This record gives structure tokens, C-alpha cells and sequence, in this order.
């Protein structure tokens, strides 16, 4: 392989990857999201979470299948590292994919903190999630490629001009802002 190890310095990086702004990151194309849909990993990846870091209501209106919605660290956090998801062979892989609209701002972010708290709990250099990886172009550029690998086959934006109040809503709850 031409990269660096993943971050436990285990093994390769499984999954080809794409050039995204975050040069440090790892992503991922809509076809290779879907190699992992389909199972084409499957003897090597026992478990791949896909973290749509989008609001509530932008989940809700179409979302990629078996997506889970953590759009708040805390939750993040929980969901992940409270009682951390592990392959069931040690021969096999867990993988993380955040996404976000465009994976331009709350899926690189969401990413990023994970691995400071996964950091955080381990002996370095050690992790729950040594593999993680960005869906480039987000849920924007997925469903316009992979419609029925969405439900509903729909999508919401962020600024979609009816949900102005949920945005608000939702950015309340928010632990920090600028
Ligand atoms: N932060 C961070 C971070 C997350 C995934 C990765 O492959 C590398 C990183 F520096």
C-alpha cells in the first residue's frame, strides 16, 4: 500500500480513497460507500458505522441506509466510546464513515473529535477506531448516485427554507459556538 497505516499503526488502510480539503483525512467515494453496503469487504469488515453528523431533521428527510444520526459530540461520544463496537473476530476490521450535507464542515469535525477522544482513552498508540474514514461530497453527492441506497429517497438540506426554526432548535443545544 502507498499510504500510512491506520491509526493504530495495525495494518493498511482498506478502502481506495479520493482527494478531500481536509489533507490529513482519509475519504471515501459514493462507489466505495456502496462496496461496503453491498458486503464486497465483508470477509475482511465485520462492522462499518456510518455517522450522518447532519441535524435531526436533514436525517429525517433522507438519509443513507443503516446510517445512525449523532450530530452532537456528546452523543457522538456516547454512542461510540461508551461501550465501543468491535469486530467479532480479531482477524476482522471495524470501520467509522462521517458524512455530512457536504462533508465540508460537521463530518470532518465530528471525525476529528472522535479520534482526540479515542486518543484520550487508550495507551498510545492504541484505538477503538483506528480506521475512519469521510464521505466526500456527503449526503449531496451520494443520493443523486445511489437514490435506493437512501430512505426516504429524499433529501433535505441544511438551509432548506421551511426549517429555519429547527436549525435554531437545534443549534441551542450545541455545547460551543463561535
Ligand atoms: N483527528 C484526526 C484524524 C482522524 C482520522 C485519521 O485517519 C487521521 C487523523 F489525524
Amino acid at each position: 500500500d502507498h499510504r500510512e497505516l491506520i491509526g493504530d499503526y495495525s495494518k493498511a488502510f482498506l478502502l481506495q480513497t479520493v482527494d478531500g480539503k481536509h489533507q490529513d483525512l482519509k475519504y471515501i467515494s459514493p462507489e466505495t460507500m456502496v462496496a461496503l453496503l453491498t458486503g464486497k469487504f465483508s470477509n475482511i469488515v465485520d462492522k462499518f458505522v456510518i455517522v450522518d453528523c447532519r441535524y435531526p431533521y436533514e436525517y429525517e428527510g433522507g438519509h443513507i441506509k443503516t446510517a445512525v444520526n449523532l450530530p452532537l459530540e456528546r452523543d457522538a461520544e456516547s454512542f461510540l466510546l461508551k461501550s465501543p463496537i468491535a469486530p467479532c473476530s480479531l482477524d476482522k476490521r471495524v470501520i467509522l464513515i462521517f458524512h455530512s450535507e457536504f462533508s465540508s464542515e460537521r463530518g470532518p469535525r465530528m471525525c476529528r473529535f472522535i479520534r482526540e477522544r479515542d486518543r484520550a482513552v487508550n495507551d498510545y498508540p492504541s484505538l477503538y477506531y483506528p480506521e475512519m474514514y469521510i464521505l466526500k461530497g456527503g449526503y449531496k453527492e451520494f443520493f443523486p448516485q445511489h437514490p435506493n441506497f437512501c430512505e426516504p429517497q429524499d433529501y433535505r438540506p441544511m438551509n432548506h427554507e421551511a426549517f429555519k426554526d429547527e436549525l435554531k432548535t437545534f443549534r441551542l443545544k450545541t455545547r460551543s459556538w463561535a
